[PDB]
């Protein structure tokens, strides 16, 4: 009723995530498979580092590795920019600033290829400390729940957001990751321009005890909490 993309998400949708990564010159690639069920705001994904050992901690990649699977309640479906850009899709770009360490620059295309929702990412990381908490793998394998404020970016016919992720360091302190995000339609529209609103997130990271490769299992729920 509201957008050309809502009907594409009414059932379970297969997902493919492909990340090509370059942090300080450490080249790596990550492949993810799973499914999304936007009716319940639900994501299940298993990611594998296809190049060997991941050179950064898995938690630092969670936000980079498909908000079109957020559950928008009925009174919020006019604010669902992510589904409205489908099937052609949207570009999602971020700078992630790790406090007193380096930063990631990410550019992603989120779009359907056939029946599969694809997230194709390029990640660049610069100015990291080779012995620091990130490249030194000093972060705990866990995640917190967040509320993120999505704001309209009328000039770009998309959305923008600033939010903070706090990763646990093994010494009992936290590593701050300042996220700046912008999304824009692929093929220049049309899309729904939302008013400002919150997404509420929660994530559980786990491992497959049978899987020998470096990997991350992710179970995540995202819900449009409302305008306030």
């Amino acid at each position: 009723m509201v957008s050309k993309g809502e009907e594409l998400f009414t059932g379970v949708v297969p997902i493919l995530v492909e990340l090509d990564g370059d942090v300080n010159g450490h080249k790596f690639s990550v492949s993810g498979e799973g499914e999304g069920d936007a009716t319940y705001g639900k994501l299940t994904l298993k990611f594998i580092c296809t190049t060997g050992k991941l050179p950064v901690p898995w938690p630092t990649l969670v936000t980079t590795l498909v908000l079109c699977f957020s559950r928008y309640p009925d009174h919020m479906k006019q604010h669902d920019f992510f589904k409205s850009a489908m099937p052609e899709g949207y570009v999602q770009e971020r700078t992630i600033f790790f406090k007193d360490d380096g930063n990631y620059k990410t550019r992603a295309e989120v779009k359907f290829e056939g029946d599969t929702l694809v997230n194709r990412i390029e990640l660049k990381g610069i100015d990291f400390k080779e012995d620091g908490n990130i490249l030194g793998h000093k972060l705990e394998y866990n995640y917190n729940s967040h509320n993120v404020y999505i704001m309209a970016d009328k000039q770009k016919n998309g959305i923008k957001s600033n939010f903070k992720i706090r990763h646990n360091i093994e010494d009992g302190s936290v590593q701050l990751a300042d996220h700046y995000q912008q999304n824009t339609p692929i093929g220049d529209g049309p899309v729904l321009l939302p008013d400002n609103h919150y997404l509420s997130t929660q994530s559980k990271l786990s491992k497959d005890p049978n899987e020998k490769r470096d990997h991350m299992v992710l179970l995540e729920f995202v819900t449009a909490a409302g305008i306030t």
